[PDB]
């Protein structure tokens, strides 16, 4: 609907939702950004996987 | 595909995200439930549609 990223966006949303390190609100943060930019859904998702990584252990 | 659940986990999250009657908490909860149980994402989406419908007019 929004673009060809409608398909791509859900995967990112799913990816945010996959990250067990992200906060629910943080996840919403990324989801909300997909809304803001479906083209860069992967970008903030990137931020999410990064955030997940940020909250992940080392 | 193998990532169907992820795609759906992301989608159900979005569909719950896009529900016209859920509050920040219920949506966040459905997301929380989604992260906790992605296979249940449809169910959460279901719950959301139920919560949204419950919060929706008739």
């Amino acid at each position: 609907v929004d673009n060809k990223f409608n398909k791509e966006r859900v995967i990112a949303i799913g990816e945010i939702m996959r990250l067990p390190n992200l906060n629910s609100l943080q996840v919403v943060a990324f989801i909300n950004s997909l809304r803001d930019d479906p083209s860069q859904s992967a970008n903030l998702l990137a931020e999410a996987k990064k955030l997940n990584d940020a909250q992940a252990p080392k």
